[PDB]
DNA sequence: GGTAGACTCGGAC
DNA sequence: TCCGAGTCTAC
């Protein structure tokens, strides 16, 4: 899921679990739990606290429990569930935490790729996966000021740069190309190569696009087909390791 | 210290 | 054989 999924997730989910106590915490692909290093102290731990919020920094939710945080990132097709534990659980359900009214939380992904984290919740901000993450985009922590910063001090494109996520938090792929369209600027573009004008109007464009996704597409995924603006073919090549979506004519 | 490469996966091709 | 988000490893 996407930075505007997650952020459903976070708001359809706390409901469902908050004042909820875990009772056990099961785990069927150890590898996904990165700390504590041991799947079962990563349970151990978890067992007695109480769901008390849930955040989302970027695309990672941190669910906040009585003295720990829960930092999770579902990468493309990770998800949660809640329901109940006298059901069969659904298939590539790797780690679910069971609560002391008979309810789960599942976390299930096809693709075993997502990531789970707990540490103290004092501690998880400074710690991966969240340390040095940048601000979130719909913040006026991020500005074109900041962008603009960035973007001098580099000789990566102005596509990597924006995935990079130290610059702005979890903005995806898909919202890259977007985006780049928006404000008419080649994703293979050199970062240093922007104008302040053109950095203001992508700032402006990035902005407008992820907010209007949290409440169609130009490029992505429609290489082949016409432009939507002006009817030339998008093109798809590969810029910062990334299929990466365009179209030749309202690009510069 | 900035930046690329390795690494994790399995469904689609 | 391709893909990719974000961390870790290495130049
Ligand atoms: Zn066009």
């Amino acid at each position: 899921p996407e930075l505007p999924e997650v952020e459903t997730i976070r708001r359809t989910l706390l409901p469902l679990i908050v004042g909820k106590t875990i009772e056990d915490v099961r785990i069927f692909w150890p590898n996904i739990i990165r700390h504590p290093r041991d799947s079962e102290a990563f349970a151990a731990r978890m067992i007695g606290q109480t769901v008390r919020g849930l955040e989302r920094r970027g695309k990672f939710l941190k669910f906040l429990l009585d003295r720990d945080a829960l930092i999770s990132h579902l990468r493309m097709e990770g998800r949660y569930a809640v329901a109940s534990a006298l059901e069969p659980l659904e298939p590539h359900t790797h780690v679910v935490f069971c609560f002391t009214d008979g309810s789960e939380l599942r976390y299930r992904d096809v693709r075993k790729f997502g990531t789970m984290h707990v540490y103290a919740k004092e501690e998880a901000d400074r710690r991966p996966p969240l340390a040095e993450l940048g601000p979130e985009p719909l913040s006026p922590a991020f500005s074109p000021a900041v962008l603009a910063e960035r973007a001098v001090k580099t000789k990566r494109s102005v596509k990597a740069l924006l995935l990079d996520c130290t610059v702005v938090a979890g903005f995806g792929n898909i919202y890259v190309d977007e985006s780049l369209f928006r404000a008419g600027i080649l994703p293979g573009r050199p970062a240093a190569s922007l104008s302040s004008k053109e950095i203001e109007r992508l700032h402006e464009e990035m902005v407008a696009t992820i907010g209007e996704a949290v409440m169609h597409l130009y490029v992505y995924g429609r290489q082949g087909n016409p432009c939507k603006r002006c009817g030339t073919p998008i093109e798809k090549t590969v810029v910062a390791g990334r299929g990466t979506h365009y179209c030749p004519r309202c690009q510069r």
